[PDB]
């Protein structure tokens, strides 16, 4: 339905499923810092998204 970041169309297409939201397939983010995510991995710690360099970083 809608991102976390913008609010547009996530879909079909243009969503990568992460958890419980998804977000846009290009406009895909970090919940907590919000760096420039994007199908480079992604990561879910608790109630809220890890992007790559906080889930590794914060937690090895
Ligand atoms: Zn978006
Ligand atoms: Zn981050």
């Amino acid at each position: 339905n809608k991102c976390g970041a913008c609010g547009r169309t996530v879909y079909h297409a243009e969503e990568v499923q992460c958890d419980g939201r998804s977000f846009h397939r290009c406009c895909f983010l970090c919940m907590v810092c919000r760096k420039n995510l994007d199908s480079t991995t992604v990561a879910i710690h608790d109630a809220e998204v890890y992007c790559k360099s906080c889930y590794g970083k914060k937690y090895g």
